[PDB]
């Protein structure tokens, strides 16, 4: 048992933190105010290494493990206020780069993977539908096999990066049943006939991270664009969620570390009744809760990633981490606001915007109720 | 013991609800989107009766008790999405109209009170300072007595309605000590030399309800503009907070009643896994919490107002109501968002904006930690 | 709307409180220490009126409504430390006296009801089985119709008062289906051939309130011992639970009122660090929670009972009250213990025994998860 | 970073677990029922190694680090139902053996330490007084220096093991001020003139772990019985609490691991409504909370002990662990009871007794409010 980072891991974290502070956080307030996702800045961050993860050197990646990748993303979360951009970049990595690397043919990787790893192409992951969110195997988009490939029809919604993506990793039914083997994955390029990408739909949470719906009207998918085997898509989707749920969630751990530091500084500096407000137990009790949450969920995250790196079954640990991080991030957001009082209603300081940005952490990649269904199944309660 | 409204009270509630739906809620989405406070619409609502409260018929009021006034404001909260406007109107009523009615001289009431009651003049309440929020008796603005009145200097912050107000109810020190008798209240008109009203400072919560800072640079206050006796201001401020804390908080009870209805409708209609999502206990358990909260805090509010109407000491009951309503409003906001999942990130439906609008309820008129200090004192724990 | 008791209700409460303090609470510590249920003392309390409730004067009752009955039981809970005895007496009233009064034939009432009302006979309610607790319609005891009545077989468990009861109100299947109409109710006397009443089974919660299992080995039930019509038993059981869940739960409201007074007195008197421990916000924040809980659940209880008295549908209100009272009673038990620190480990003061006595409130008459299923159904979430 | 135990640590844990199951847990139910602390069995466990900890081989110890010692005690907590005995043995180790080893003179260690390490003498730690619990530096017992040593007077309360102890580690004032340097520690033998050990005072929590008060009436303490330097006692007390708070708290982590296994087995086996009760989300959501708590507080405990072993400052980490473990142990106790329903009221299964045994974990060695004061001070909020 050892609770230190390796020297390599300390360097990865500190380098990522410096990049997030010195490059991404510069001029963040203007981009946030204007709801701008700068794709030039996104591509710099991708190329710096935030789009690399476990990808091999052959395709321009860094062969990072899960703990290394989570540490990099934790630094990003602590160092940059522009969490919309960071969420966009990490969704591309965890839900698009990594599945293509893990399941795509040599031909598909040779054509697209280095471009996705190095900041040349942006990808979006398209699985959720109007009638298939938590119940993702109810998806109704169909990739009907035909001569030469598939005919694709359907509608996908809530698709992060769709308005800016060059390629789409799309999940659709290649068989009528709701089984583990009815879903397949495909890579489709922007501009393919019949791919209709909707306009950006604004939101108040992660408000500069673009999403939209996409509609497939009789798209022809060439056989060679299928990712993995026929029917693998349920398993490919599942695997990609595991990566997203652990590593991507590290963003909110780093965000909580930044929030706690900001909150402690204010509670020491702001005086009422002749003393720092942190001297009143109502105030310090909440801040202590924020610190307890941060230490607990960080350790759970690190252990989940470490278990994956060891080749152990980490499915329940990752679901537990996802759940704790997101619940703790939202509640600590509210606790920080309450520490600042009326001063929390300053848009520049951004405490309310920070809370808005944490609200979706309990929803993306599977809600926290679905995390508990996963844990319940692993505990043997769904027999 | 009786838990029915009177017929008079049912009529007051239903008339207020119809006005909020048929007048104020029309075109609310455009005003919300554009961050517009329509003063023409505000004045219609004031004149309809939302600026009347307990004021006598002599000054154009309706002689409502606290329970009647709270019921009217509950209807406003349920019926209109434009809670920024409603908060603006109720702050004018509870913190400006009512103290002037209760403490001002016949001369001051004759000059200003009917105008404030009937939608002709807008008022702002100015007590909080940079170094005096919870510790309001630390306020440093000084009204130094002189020949003919007072010389006023100081700075007030977080002042609801200041950018649109015609008159300001201002609290300042007329004596150096932090005692119950060091503070006095004054009415000052917009345009008085030395009154410098700051520009609107935007916020994400209650985002169309304007606030700003105001600065006093050697304002001369004529003696006849003092509200109540010299030193009454601590007691006048306290009394106005009691009215604000009970009646004004009813807005968030009505808002919770609307939110619960919206949430129940969705949980019955949205299906996943072959059934309505309300059939899963994770989902229904949260909605039941929202319903438990609504019923409990509504009863506590009604009893607090009823006690006031009976002439009983309601101070602790009002602090308890303020605390429960605001905590429950925020947590139910988060519960509704979690019920809708990704669909909660629709700006038109407004579930995230609703949460933003509830966040300040735990802060205005005294934070919830200060409510617990008040209750602790009434329980004998501050002896 | 009115939050005062009537003069009649104030007298009922104060008379019950005096009886609980001056008769039942005397020598309670010895009976508690020795795990004694004094049936002589029980019968005095029954005859005083705690076994009367809504029963008509014809059978020696007081024709109390639900709110009156709940107030009497609240006083009992506040005034007597011997909550095991009080629970025993209220179970007899709410689950045995009242169903017999509401559903039994003139012949059955004439034979047994005045004796049960006036402290002459003790009754036990026997519905729960090893395979039928929350799922009460799965009960497997069978009352097979035959010439002259029924042949009864089965086993009932968790039966309050069975070791001391003279008569048993028993629920059993008269038809094979799990429907609303498969269950019937019967009154059976102690000593009937084939009625095998088990020995008292000790417990640490409500430890002097006796319970045991009972077994039916081919009991012959005469036709005239059926309570209500054939198949009414599901509805009779349901109705009796409504009475038990509202009125009987008042015991724990009165117990919380006593606990809060004890806790406030200690927090004012116990000094550390040069002041009363109630002056520290960690301490006063918990006590304030106890007070918030007490006021909220008392109002919910009173409204539920008042709605019943008005002839309105009170089913959801009663389930909400049951849930709030019991959750609040347990958590306030823990909060009081934490206020006293090591001093809470005094058996005479009884703070730990009080917590033990509250633990079963979340279980009897339907667990709190079943209360939420009931509320969910009334909210339309079980369609 | 590594989350595996070493092979040595796995052996320590498994050996301790086997001893707790195969020796201490045998016949535990009889001892629990009879409120028996078997000193013969206690001494076997001490000699097995539970009284060794970090003590050197010179005095018969095992030179364990904090993580090793915490693992041994975690196994004890999981393997033996007789947590009263385990608490007694661990209090002797952490608050008496370890301070004597760390601070006592060669002469005092040579005379007493091997006997305490090996199961020959039992010790009690006596610091708390009627007016000095959380405010331990208010203690009023005085050790007035005189020719040859000290004259001791005072009263100590809540003293674990006092009715069975052969020696007492006693803290008293050697100087009038409440400073870090006013308190000294002394070892006093049973039977010393003027040492009046009270009779066992029963309690419902940890009910077979004996405690009592002790009174000093003009005891003469020889100079050579002082432990450490004059005035070290504040620092010796503090150090002993650090050991007690981390390692001793591991008992409740192991107890939670056992409780969760018992609870999962029941939730899989008990059926209602045609399925295992674990299939209902109200039920599985609570069990998942128990599992989340166990994993989080175990990791926090291990890291606190590891930090100590690394020579790092672990004071805040230990206070956080103490707080989380004890809060989680109590709440999981209530969650297990609610999972079992009426079946939790079985004394043999012991779910209610388990809860009683966890209640004091939030109080011993400093309440959880004092843990938050410690963390607040380490966070810089008490400047
Ligand atoms: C910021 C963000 C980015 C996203 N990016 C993408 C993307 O890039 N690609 C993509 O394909 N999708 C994306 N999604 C969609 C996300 O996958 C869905 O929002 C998620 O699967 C939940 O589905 P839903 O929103 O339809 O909620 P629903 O499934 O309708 O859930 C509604 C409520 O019902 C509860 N519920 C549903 N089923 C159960 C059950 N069995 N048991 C208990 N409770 C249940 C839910 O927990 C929730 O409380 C994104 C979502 C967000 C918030
Ligand atoms: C929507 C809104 C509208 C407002 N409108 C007006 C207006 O119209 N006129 C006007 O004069 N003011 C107005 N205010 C200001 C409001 O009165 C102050 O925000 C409030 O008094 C709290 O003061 P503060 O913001 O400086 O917080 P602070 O007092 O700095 O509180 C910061 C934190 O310290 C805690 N704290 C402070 N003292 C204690 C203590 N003794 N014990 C425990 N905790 C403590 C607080 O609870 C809070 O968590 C408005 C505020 C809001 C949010
Ligand atoms: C003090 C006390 C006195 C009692 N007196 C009597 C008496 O006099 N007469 C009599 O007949 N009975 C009596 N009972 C029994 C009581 O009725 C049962 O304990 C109660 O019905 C719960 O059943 P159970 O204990 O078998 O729990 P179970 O039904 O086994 O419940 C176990 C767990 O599963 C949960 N669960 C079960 N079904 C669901 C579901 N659909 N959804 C979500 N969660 C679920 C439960 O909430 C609980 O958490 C008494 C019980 C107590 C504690
Ligand atoms: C099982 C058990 C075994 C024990 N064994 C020993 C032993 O062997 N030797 C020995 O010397 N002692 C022993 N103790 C005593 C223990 O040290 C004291 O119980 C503990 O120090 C708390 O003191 P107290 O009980 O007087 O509570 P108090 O100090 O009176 O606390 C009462 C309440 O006030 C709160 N409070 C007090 N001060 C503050 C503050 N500044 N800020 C916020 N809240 C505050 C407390 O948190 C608590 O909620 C034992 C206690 C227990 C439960
Ligand atoms: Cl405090
Ligand atoms: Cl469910």
């Amino acid at each position: 048992m050892d609770f230190n980072l390796s020297n390599s891991q300390s360097d990865i974290y500190e380098s990522a933190y410096r990049f997030a502070c010195d490059v991404l956080d510069q001029d963040a307030q203007t981009r946030i105010s204007q709801k701008i996702l700068s794709t030039e800045l996104w591509k710099k961050a991708a190329a710096y290494g935030f789009a690399h993860g476990p990808v091999s050197h052959q395709f321009g990646g860094s062969e990072l493990g899960a703990l290394d990748t989570a540490l990099m993303i934790e630094a990003l979360g602590k160092g940059s206020r522009d969490i919309g951009l960071s969420f966009s970049l990490c969704a591309h990595l965890c839900a698009c780069v990594i599945p293509l690397y893990r399941f795509g043919s040599s031909e598909l990787k040779d054509k697209y993977l280095e471009s996705l790893v190095t900041g040349k192409l942006i990808a979006a992951n398209a699985a959720t539908e109007p009638d298939a969110g938590s119940d993702i195997y109810n998806m109704q988009a169909t990739a009907q096999p035909c001569e030469g490939g598939y005919i694709l029809n359907g509608k996908k919604i809530f698709i992060t990066n769709a308005p800016i993506a060059d390629v789409f990793i799309i999940y659709a039914k290649t068989n009528p049943d709701h089984g583990f083997l009815g879903v397949s994955a495909f890579l489709i390029e922007k501009g393919t006939p019949g791919l209709n990408v909707g306009e950006v739909i604004p939101k108040d949470c992660l408000s500069n991270c673009p999403w939209s719906e996409i509609v497939f009207n009789d798209i022809f998918i060439p056989q060679s664009q299928r990712i993995g085997m026929e029917g693998a898509g349920g398993a490919i989707f599942h695997d990609s969620m595991i990566w997203e749920k652990g590593c991507l969630s590290a963003l909110f751990v780093g965000g909580l570390a930044r929030l706690l530091e900001t909150t402690l500084e204010y509670a020491k500096a702001r005086q009422q009744f002749g003393k720092a407000i942190g001297q009143f137990q109502s105030v310090s009790n909440r801040i202590i809760d924020m610190k307890l949450r941060l230490e607990q969920c960080r350790l759970m995250l690190y252990r989940a990633c470490w278990k994956h790196d060891q080749g152990q079954d980490a499915e329940a640990d990752i679901a537990m981490s996802k759940l704790l991080i997101s619940e703790y991030a939202v509640q600590s957001g509210l606790d920080a606001i309450q520490t600042f009082g009326g001063a929390a209603m300053d848009q520049e300081l951004g405490l309310v915007r920070h809370l808005l940005n944490m609200i979706p952490s309990r929803i993306f990649s599977g809600t926290n109720d679905i995390q508990k269904e996963i844990i319940a199944r692993k505990l043997g309660l769904r027999g």
